[PDB]
């Protein structure tokens, strides 16, 4: 159980998708952004993997404008800025 | 900043020496417990990096008797067993 | 409480991390100079335990490039030679 503080403008993400906490568990900042990427369909339609951000509250948090989720440490070091680390 | 929660006798112990809060960074964590094992003299005045916390909660928390304070790696380990993580 | 009188060169370092006293007790001197390393980031990033000093006054006042801070006596030595009496 290790926990992370997310700064406000993600925080205001994860919680317009469901989360109530001010703390997460890393798995739990992924689970919400994963629902939150599907939820708005952020992901291309033909090739779900790909994301495409730009024009999107996520796209000014991450600063692209895509990509893939298989780059995961892209993906980790994304949310590392936005913490309150 | 990185959270970790201590179990309930951890933080009665963290919060016997000023911790106000649930979860903590480890550094705040270790900070404490120098208190608690300075404030109860627990090191050894001819030896001061050498702790005995034998017959005190930190000795039932730790599970050992002693221990000194370059075992960083020992110490490490003997929190993490007293952490909701 | 025994404050001690750190030379122009010590005291002066100590004042950077915000100090006020020309006096001081070790209790209060090791915290700041933990801090100083810290938040500056002097440590090896996968041993926190090392200090890389060199290319900092820290480096000059102890008069080594580096030392690991489980050196207690040399942390003393090197204080010693920083202090007035
Ligand atoms: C947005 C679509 O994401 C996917 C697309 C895929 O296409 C084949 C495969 C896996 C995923 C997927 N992997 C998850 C994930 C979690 C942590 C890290 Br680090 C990287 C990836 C996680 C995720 C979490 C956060 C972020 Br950011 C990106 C991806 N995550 C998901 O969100 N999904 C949703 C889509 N589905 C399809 C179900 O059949 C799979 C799982
Ligand atoms: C999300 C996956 O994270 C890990 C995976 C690991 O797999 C080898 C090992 C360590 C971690 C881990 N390291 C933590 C961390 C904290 C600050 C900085 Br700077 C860098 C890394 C911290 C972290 C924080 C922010 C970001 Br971004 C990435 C990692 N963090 C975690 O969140 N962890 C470690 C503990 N475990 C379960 C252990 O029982 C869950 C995942
Ligand atoms: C209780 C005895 O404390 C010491 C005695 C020493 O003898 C020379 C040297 C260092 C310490 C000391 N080191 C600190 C520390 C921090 C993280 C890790 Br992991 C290990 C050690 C930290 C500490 C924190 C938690 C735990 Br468990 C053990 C040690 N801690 C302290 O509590 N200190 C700092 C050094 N001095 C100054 C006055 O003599 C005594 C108090
Ligand atoms: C005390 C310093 O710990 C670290 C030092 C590192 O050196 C770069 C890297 C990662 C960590 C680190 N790993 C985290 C962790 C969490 C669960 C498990 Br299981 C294993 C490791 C978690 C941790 C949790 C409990 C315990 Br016991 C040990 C480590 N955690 C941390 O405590 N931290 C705090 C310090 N930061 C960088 C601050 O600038 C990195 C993350
Ligand atoms: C800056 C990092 O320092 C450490 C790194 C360690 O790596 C595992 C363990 C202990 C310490 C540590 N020991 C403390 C200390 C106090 C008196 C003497 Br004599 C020697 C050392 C004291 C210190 C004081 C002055 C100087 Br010089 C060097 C170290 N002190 C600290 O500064 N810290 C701050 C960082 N934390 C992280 C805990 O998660 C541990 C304690």
């Amino acid at each position: 159980e290790t926990l992370v503080r997310p700064k406000p403008e993600l925080l205001k993400l994860l919680k317009s998708v469901g989360a109530q906490k001010d703390t997460y568990t890393m798995k739990e900042v992924l689970f919400y952004l994963g629902q939150y990427i599907m939820t708005k369909r952020l992901y291309d339609e033909k090739q779900q993997h790909i994301v495409y951000c730009s024009n999107d509250l996520l796209g000014d948090l991450f600063g692209v404008p895509s990509f893939s989720v298989k780059e995961h440490r892209k993906i980790y070091t994304m949310i590392y800025r936005n913490l309150v680390v």
